[PDB]
């Protein structure tokens, strides 16, 4: 919690979101998504903080498939921030949930699914274990497992109020076969 | 003398594709994606070519959210080689493509009851008691607010009359569909 990381430069909206998550704390500008990252793993900074999606381009590339492939990080708190595209999500990724006093609006957890065999088609089995529990699914987005055309990791936002229902869940998973690698278990603040 | 429109400039990835596939048409170069769809709305072409997946980006954004929102129109063809792998041909009837034939697909974008995500699972059982296998989910914001989307979905076309079945219980559960594509996949 003392020095973090944003996605630069200065005066950016992503540099607006962390002063709001760490408004005592020493905030570091990077270049990119991919340094931002980088600069927690190489433990100059605390916390990063990132843009993940908006309202109207979508999930950020960048962000997914770095945080899948290469980091070993969570998200921890998520803050939306309105722009004048209109809103984006954004990420505070680290090591311990911050305390945040902004609006709580939701609980949600984020995964990344690889299938059996690699094969889309058993992507209704993985949804069926949240669906059957009356856990809601809040997003799904694809991305390349950069294998072969064909293959991917799939993003899965759900819904995160019920902690221990979704454990059952995630065992369930496993139990199937289906691997999943938590990108974060976080609150969302507005 | 068949007029053909695809994603510039010449010598791009896309022109070679189009030079692969139609050795005997007129290749008409458009600056992106959108203008290219448009030169075969306004007439200009009988066919454009377009990148709809990439090897490293995904699924083409541009390519998607045109087709969607704005057109409606069907590709005919898909091709395996701004994009780098996946190719849709859009047309109103397949044409004579000279590349090996390997597949029957369509492709759906589906709207849910809402518009929350929630209730894909359905969509997905719908196909998966049937046998019918997804080779692709992928999801596109509806540009509506924040947690609203569209989802595309790739099936396998191998029996037309379950599909259309599945098609039917889609819609009595209230899940709606315009269909993107049904298409022959050709590989070069």
């Amino acid at each position: 919690t003392m020095k973090i990381a944003y996605l630069g430069p200065s005066g950016s909206f992503t540099h607006n979101v962390a002063l709001h998550a760490f408004p005592a704390a020493d905030l570091l500008p990077f270049e990119n998504i991919t340094e931002v990252i980088k600069a927690y793993e190489s433990k100059q900074v605390c916390f990063a903080i990132v843009p993940v999606e908006n309202s109207i381009e979508g999930s950020v590339h960048e962000t997914f498939d770095y945080l899948f492939h290469q980091a070993k990080i969570e998200a921890v708190a998520e803050i939306i921030l309105p722009i004048k595209e209109n809103y984006t999500r954004f990420w505070v990724l680290g090591d311990e949930t911050p305390t945040i006093h902004l609006k709580e609006e939701d609980q949600k957890i984020s995964l990344a699914l690889t299938l059996p065999d690699n094969l889309p088609g058993a992507l209704y089995k993985a949804l069926s274990t949240f669906a059957w529990r009356g856990i809601d699914l809040t997003k799904i987005e694809s991305r390349p497992l950069k294998t072969i055309l064909g293959e991917y990791f799939f993003i899965i936002d759900f819904e995160n109020h019920n902690e221990k229902l979704v454990s059952f869940a995630l065992e369930e998973l496993t139990s199937i076969g289906i691997h999943y690698k938590i990108l974060g278990k976080y609150a969302v603040y507005r």
